[PDB]
């Protein structure tokens, strides 16, 4: 659980599902979870690509696994197992 390259895309999308569905966190779970997120996506944007977009950017679970997704290859940094 370690970098983003120990997550498949199915597996981090679960992740991205979870974070953006009030109710299925607590808030000491959520804390953690977007913690982790930030970590894992070494984005610095952190958890605001969750709650503070900017206009016209996808901000569905699989357009914000896109969006990583896409910075991150962009940058040369690894991306997803598979």
């Amino acid at each position: 659980k370690h970098s983003i390259s120990d997550y498949t895309e199915a597996e981090f999308l679960q992740l991205v599902t979870t974070i953006c569905d009030a109710e299925a966190t607590s808030e000491e779970e959520l804390d953690k979870l977007i913690t982790h997120f930030e970590e894992m996506t070494e984005h610095p944007s952190g958890s605001d690509l969750i709650y503070w977009p900017k206009e016209g950017d996808d901000d569905s679970p699989s357009g914000i696994v896109n969006t990583v997704k896409q910075w991150r290859a962009a940058n040369g940094k690894s991306g997803f197992k598979q």
